[PDB]
């Protein structure tokens, strides 16, 4: 439920 700020930026399951 976490997402990065990488380009473009890469969101995780948690």
């Amino acid at each position: 439920g976490r997402c990065t700020k990488s380009i473009p930026p890469i969101c995780f399951p948690d």
